[PDB]
Formats: C-alpha cells, sequence, structure tokens
C-alpha cells in the first residue's frame, strides 16, 4: 500500500 500511494502521488 505504501508504494501503491508513491506510485499514485
Ligand atoms: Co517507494
Amino acid at each position: 500500500l505504501a508504494e501503491a500511494l508513491h506510485w499514485a502521488l
């Protein structure tokens, strides 16, 4: 989930 957010941001 941390990386999903990194990608999104
Ligand atoms: Co990352």
